[PDB]
């Protein structure tokens, strides 16, 4: 019917507070409400064609706060609202939708790494706790399967992750899963079909650039053919069956690379540029 | 006596080793050597006419380390000398001289909110750890004064602090005093004739712009007139009866402005500009 990719915040050397939108069918950029402060390494999500950004990081040479925030942002009005803040701050974090929920997983706070797990309802306003996850992950990627959820790869505090979890929601419990060929700790993590796409992320000594997939048939982590950049904490969502992964790290500069793939040829092609170079951007389409 | 206002280093885009001398008998500037190892979030005190550099973060797109530095550097061959390094990093550190010795207080490394206190005999070149505060404290301003030391404002780590602490040094052991009108981290502390003063710093919602004092007979903060510029983690200093703040950050921009206080009017007034913007930079005066 035709939509926007929103791109909320971001951290290009500090954390910034732009709120952006692309439209694909024309290949042009949007500028729209700023975010009410700057966060970076949050996630973002839309429910009920409303957007909303969670949790993060301000940083800033004026001093760097954890962030328990979640505010919504409405298209209709280009305005955000603060909505019931989550019961701990959380930094790096990864989130998935369910059934109009809102699952918010790991991420760090202080020192603490986190391994909790919280659910938002948004008819209720309210943060419900739910079941912990089998290792403490903070930049993690998460992706809604099947009314299942997939905690791929991340950081536990002490070493960079290849693992992944899957959290049962009808019956509130966690297992491991197939653990990935490659240790990446914030790379971009979605569905295609019915397949879990991990792009990227970093795993100790460099940046990544490899792909990989899992079908959930198949249980097996196969790779796919790399993007043109390395890139480390990104933005990644889909849209008529492609993927788009904005931004990123590549050990040197932030890319304003936006790099779009077709399954269909499996071939990765630069589609724009972002109007300043970022990372740490949550990302969503409405 | 010829007497030359320094600041060693700074932070614009990454940690600076410009080591740089104002002269306001002629409103000059001077250029002396680098620092061994770019430094931000640093302090300088002078002791016997040498002058150090204690603490700090080097801040890079490379990574980002803490430096548990002292460095000496002696005006007379232009030199810096590496000098028995404290016991553990901080970022964000106070200095304070008490009877030709050196103490450094708080700051922080990696996650740990220090709050200890160690005092170097540079008679020695010897580290001693001393009484620990009452408080953990990052970003914090120190003032010696009546042969006592007073830590200022700073970060816990959770909350920014509003408060003070005292440190008897023939007893070795802490108290609380009277507590500001304002939250401040990253402010400018200071003596002059009897009172404390803190100017700028960071809140958690603004960069300050007022100023106040302390008189240590009448335990009262009164608030002052406010300088020109919003500022945080600035350098501040003292010459022939004004107060000197260096640079900061205003919530947009690295400032090169320098402000002079007279006490005698209550007012502020440009002095100069700085060769570069920069902001996390400690100042000495020999």
């Amino acid at each position: 019917v035709g939509r926007l990719i929103y791109t909320a915040g971001g951290y290009f050397r500090q954390s910034l507070s732009y709120l952006e939108a692309y439209n694909p069918s024309d290949g042009t950029w949007l500028r729209l409400a700023d975010l009410q402060v700057p966060r970076s390494g949050l996630a973002g999500c839309v429910v009920g064609g409303l957007l909303y950004a969670v949790g993060g990081r301000n940083n800033s040479p004026d001093g760097n706060t954890d962030s328990s925030a979640l505010d919504c942002y409405n298209p209709m009005t280009n305005q955000w609202s603060p909505c019931a803040p989550m019961s701990v701050p959380r930094n790096r974090i990864g989130v998935g939708v369910i059934d109009g929920h809102i699952y918010a997983v790991g991420g760090s706070h202080g020192c603490i790494h986190h391994n909790s797990v919280e659910r938002y309802e948004p008819e209720r306003d309210e943060w419900h706790l739910v079941a912990p996850m089998l290792t403490r992950r903070i930049g993690v990627g998460v992706a809604v399967l099947n009314r299942l959820l997939y905690a791929v790869g991340g950081f536990d505090g002490t070493n960079r992750l290849n693992s992944a979890e899957c959290y049962y929601p009808e019956r509130n419990e966690w297992r491991m899963i197939t653990a990935m060929n490659t240790i990446r700790s914030g790379a971009g993590v979605c569905v295609l079909h019915n397949c879990i796409y991990a792009a990227g992320g970093y795993d100790g000594q460099d940046q990544l650039n490899s792909v990989e997939r899992y079908d959930v048939e198949t249980e097996t982590w196969t790779f796919v053919a790399p993007m043109k950049h390395r890139r480390s904490a990104l933005g990644i969502t889909v849209h008529q069956g492609r993927i788009y992964v904005l931004g990123g790290y590549d050990g040197h500069t932030f890319l304003d690379s936006v790099e779009c793939y077709d399954p269909d040829t499996d071939t990765w092609s630069e589609v724009t540029r972002m109007t300043s170079g970022r990372s740490g951007v949550g990302v969503a389409v409405t």
